[PDB]
């Protein structure tokens, strides 16, 4: 009868997305949910048409229709080889500006901007610029590659949900080296399902020690 | 400046190429390895255009200008959230009939044959057909939305390597409930790089126990 509709960004399934998804679910058994795989361009189409009720993304949406928060910044991890001279450095960690010279490998190829064109970005801002690229369909391919021996990846930290043998993850020592998780609804949002999907998160980043995101409805408040 | 090019599939990445890759790529400091990412079809017309010159995939094609080697048979696993029924089961295992009313997810999107493909054949080589289907883009949409409570999925074994929160694996008891792994080259292929590269696979599976492939050309 009811329905709630969410677009989602793919590499959130690697973070606390299921997990919010399945407690949200028992808050509401009566409660149909769809979700949707789209990118941050889609999500806002769809929230301004009714199509989505929901968005969580990693890119900052350009649109007055739009009400967006940022719930956390993600860490990036470096993925090598075990065998790399950078895993040396796995308890300590390192800096940007150790990779410019590696062999790196961006993903996805799908449309951008995207996770590829984020990880550019952050080393631009960082002053950086590797010449050593190259751009791979996906993160499985990224991921596989690496553990094969043909260069390193910047992954978000929550890609450890992927273990391969002599693939390890190695963490950045840089501040800013990030990649956010966002939520976008309609403007004038106000729906208790939509509150009920943001108390969840609350509660799910209250256990595990995360900074608990900003009042429902902050910028009425 | 020598090249040797290689096709495989998505699903491998999560098995034992890359170890096979790395190791094979010490044999030979000298060799420019390539690797492309395509689906046992479009490796079945590259190897005949010398386009690649092994193909690693899942899929058998009937050709006769290609020589494939069974490598291993991988099993199935059922991916299922850590609530659902069917994990009280996840000691014992569960079998292929169990899963006919559940909803699956199937992967990948990409041209068929691919493996959502395979896994259809599956269930029809049991004489079932599920109507409760799903095609999903890959496997980290597949697993994520099992991972979320949208249905449960078939996956090949080495896909344990990804772990999410309440995620859960149960094994099939179906004997037969298997994803094989083929290498396949020209049939005159007699290079000594592709001898390598088969030696590599055979002295992994040593290490790991499983049984050795057949001789180098039967």
């Amino acid at each position: 009868e009811k329905t709630i509709r969410i677009g989602f960004v793919g590499s959130l399934l690697f973070g606390l997305l299921p997990r919010i998804i399945h407690l949200y679910r028992q808050a509401h058994p009566n409660l149909r949910i769809e979700l949707y795989e789209m990118g941050t361009k889609a999500q806002t189409e769809a929230l301004k048409e009714g199509r989505i009720d929901a968005g969580f993304g990693r890119l900052k949406i350009s649109d007055p229709a739009i009400k967006r928060t940022l719930l956390r910044n993600e860490r990036l991890m470096v993925a090598v080889h075990a065998s790399h001279p950078l895993n040396q450095m796995k308890d300590k960690g390192v800096h940007l500006n150790d990779l410019i010279d590696e062999k790196i490998l961006l993903y996805p190829s799908s449309p951008k901007p995207n996770f590829s064109t984020h990880v550019m970005n952050i080393f631009s801002d960082h002053g950086l610029e590797p010449t050593k690229i190259n751009e791979v369909r996906e993160v499985q391919l990224a991921l596989g590659l690496v553990a094969a021996g043909e260069g390193i990846s910047l992954v978000p930290a929550s890609t450890q949900s992927i273990q391969l043998f002599n693939l390890s993850y190695v963490p950045l020592l840089d501040p800013d080296a990030i990649t956010p998780i966002y939520i976008a609804v309609r403007n004038m949002e106000e729906s208790t399902y939509i509150y009920s999907l943001y108390e969840t998160i609350r509660q799910i980043y209250a256990y595990e020690g995360f900074t608990e995101p900003p009042n429902w409805l902050e910028h009425h408040h």
